[PDB]
């Protein structure tokens, strides 16, 4: 609730670029545009939107709400707009167009931890009509090698069932349906202790086919920070290799990150005596590649 913002002045409307403010929005417009029609704060495809209504957020995050509703698959063409209000705070106006699908007969998931992620990044047009059937080629053998050189997901038979099952209903699949997917194959990953699994895909590209892209929280560092003590952020220097020897080999660079590993740590840690306060912290890398660094963070105690 640590609100700002500085509107161009007045009513007017802006394309993002603008700001190193963090800006307040009081309300969010969801724009279906190949319907006609708006998006309902009651309809639950309404939260493909993460931002709020009253929440305060910067231009770099704006850009990044913008930048996942085009990555995901759902929709072809997706922009953010913005008007400011009278005072202070604007309203933004997200639009889209779905995706368009076939039937499909075949639900395929994919690990694409540390590889490069899919951008829509939708080549030029016009081109004339030979050159776009030859392009559209060129993305579909792109997209098979793509998807040979992914690994295995940790996604259960029984996953899979509900899912053909959920889309051998509707028949032809849509937006709505890709989010009843997306939630059900998280909720399968997150209730099995992949805390970090995120579904960042969804490809149309083979024939009657949906390929749905994952990340499932690969460890690519591990760091250990000691505080002492008040006060923080020393080094250990005799006191690294004593924790590193309560670290579970599950935790190292190159296995997938899960919360149980963690939890062993903390109580083989604990064991010790020595913390006043210890966390094991997992947050995205450098590279956003779906690549997972594990702080264990340790505060001595007096």
């Amino acid at each position: 609730w640590d609100s700002h913002g500085l509107p161009a002045n007045i009513v007017v409307q802006l394309n993002k670029l603008s700001g190193f403010k963090k800006y307040k929005v009081s309300d969010i417009m969801f724009f279906d545009r190949r319907r006609q029609t708006t998006i309902g704060t009651e309809d639950s495809f309404f939260e493909m939107v993460s931002i709020r209504p009253g929440g305060v957020y910067t231009k770099a995050q704006l850009q990044k709400e913008l930048e996942t509703l085009a990555t995901c698959g759902m929709f072809e063409k997706v922009d953010l707009e913005g008007k400011t209000k009278p005072d202070g705070t604007l309203g933004v106006t997200i639009s889209f167009a779905e995706s368009t699908w076939q039937s499909a007969d075949r639900f395929r998931c994919i690990n694409v931890g540390l590889m490069v992620q899919s951008k829509p990044i939708e080549m030029d047009s016009d081109m004339t009509d030979k050159e776009k059937l030859e392009y559209y080629r060129s993305l579909e053998k792109d997209y098979k090698r793509r998807i040979d050189r992914a690994r295995p997901c940790l996604l259960p038979a029984p996953v899979y069932g509900e899912v053909m099952q959920m889309l051998r209903d509707q028949g032809k699949v849509s937006a709505r349906l890709l989010q009843r997917i997306r939630d059900r194959v998280q909720k399968w990953y997150h209730d099995e202790g992949y805390a970090c699994a995120q579904v960042v895909n969804f490809g149309n590209l083979n024939t009657k086919e949906v390929v749905c892209e994952v990340v499932e929280g690969d460890i690519t560092q591990l760091v250990i920070q000691f505080q002492d003590k008040l006060g923080n952020v020393v080094e250990g220097n005799t006191q690294v290799p004593v924790v590193r020897r309560e670290l579970p080999k599950q935790l190292r660079q190159g296995y997938v990150f899960n919360i149980e590993a963690g939890k062993k740590a903390l109580s083989n840690i604990n064991s010790l005596g020595l913390f006043s306060n210890i966390e094991v912290n997992p947050r995205p890398d450098e590279k956003n590649e779906g690549g997972i660094i594990v702080e264990i963070k340790l505060k001595e105690l007096e």
